[PDB]
């Protein structure tokens, strides 16, 4: 037996929990196990939904040995304390993808990654922990992808891209494709802003916004 | 039994013709009632793509008590035009989606919409009277979309955003998430040019573009 | 019996291979077929991604009457010559398209095109020789799209455009439509950068980008 749930009721959980449950009933083919919310602004549990939804404190209670967490909470910041707390408490970090997202070749994610509907990780990428790929975003061939790294809806990261830890990529930016030679490296913790077209490397921490991107 | 038809035969109409048989075809299982293009243009029926394509006369001169009708015209002002003489004619209003269509959990739409393929209309989110959302448009969380709005391929509706009646959003335009408590609103009216990168409230009548986005 | 291959072993071949793989064996039912990798920077066959890899000279080696190669290559120029030597070597360029690649009424797309996942090729669109329509692609009513055009992911070609010969369309660009009277046309060789907003015609041979998009 097993307990599944998505961490987070707010935007990105709602908008996440349809997809998890793809994910459960079609790609797993459980139709057995419950999924729940989890959010740690609830005192009583209430329904988001039509799905139960309760805190944390009353997730751990759950007299179950093997539960199942997604994190649908963006800021990255949040989702790696939640992860760590989830992995100390003995819960497993759960991946969730959509029956349209595409997995290509040689493709390696760790687990509690969040892959929207519409999303392709195209051949020989590497994700680490807990990457947030929205709708319609993709990683082409060969990227290299940090932990805790957050894609808005539609984002383009182009082959031979390197992005480190904590990086948010915003909705529709577009990013140039590296050379094996010369990956182009997003700097740990930086942003780029929603419809940036990054032509260069991104430094670590910076914010960036435009046509073509520049430091805000 | 039933009459169908697509209004509009120039593109808009042409692109939607293959959508409205996946609405009919597959979703509601019909391989029995017959569907048509309507075009105001026609004096003499003719063909269009293989199926055949009458002016508004002649549909209505079709002794059949229940025809369903997707308006397939991108210009809402006669979108508008047209739906009020279908109401007041007696002839339904006919929403449209393709297989690869995703609607996520309590989403209303009101009758006559033409949702492209890969729209994703996520969680939470109302839409009013014959929406157009062409081609990989996406309405994020909890927004509400108002009466006869218009969407181009590929826009990017985040969360907590209100379209006001009457507004076109272009290809490729990106609009910032609201929040709860300060949704992100585009005036009745306003067009959002193609690749907009809208960050702020549009005002009612505006036409903005650029990134970021500026009146024109 | 058949020998397929994918032409480019390098990043546009590992993210096409799996593409073919639909092609051929959910498309054309065929799991007997086998599929190869050719590249030319090859001397000692290789495998790539778990497939057989070999240069030009070792596939003209095999002996088979039926080959069909799917050039994978973005460089319209080397595609070119590759298509006009396979052709001379009487073997079959093979168009690819993916599970999720849409195509509407009255298409007509010369052989050897690699249409990725999530392209849509929609009504009454004529396409010429090899055409690459990279992942999220569209190509919208009326168009007319010359010999070895090469569209980058998220390419938003809207109706009534023609682009002629070995033009290149770069990530997310957005094309205005044309009218009937005036389709706007995309000029001979032609580069189009990632994000550019095309709003008027561009002539042969010129590299445009920004918003709106300017001569570079
Ligand atoms: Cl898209």
């Amino acid at each position: 037996s097993k307990v599944f749930a998505v961490y987070g009721a707010s935007g990105c959980g709602r908008s996440l929990m349809p997809v998890a449950n793809e994910q459960l009933r079609i790609l797993e083919g459980d139709t057995d196990s419950q999924i729940v919310f989890i959010d740690d602004a609830l005192d009583d549990n209430i329904t988001v939904n039509g799905y139960t939804a309760m805190n944390y404190t009353k997730f751990k209670s759950i007299k179950n040995d093997d539960k199942f967490v997604l994190i649908a909470i963006a800021n990255s910041s949040i989702r790696q304390k939640i992860a760590d707390k989830l992995v100390k408490d003995g819960i497993s970090l759960w991946t969730v993808q959509g029956m349209t997202t595409l997995i290509m070749d040689e493709v390696s994610i760790d687990a509690g990654a969040a892959l929207s509907p519409f999303v392709t990780i195209a051949a020989n990428v590497t994700i680490g922990k807990c990457f947030h790929a929205n709708l319609y975003s993709y990683v082409e061939h060969d990227c290299i992808i940090g932990d805790y790294v957050t894609f808005a809806p539609r984002v383009s990261c182009n082959g031979n891209i390197h992005i480190h830890d904590h990086a948010y990529i915003g909705t529709g930016a577009v990013i140039k494709q590296g050379t094996p030679d010369k990956p182009l490296i997003i700097g740990k913790g930086a942003i780029v802003g929603m419809g940036a077209v990054v032509t260069k490397e991104v430094p670590a921490g910076a914010v960036v916004i435009g046509n073509p991107a520049r430091l805000l």
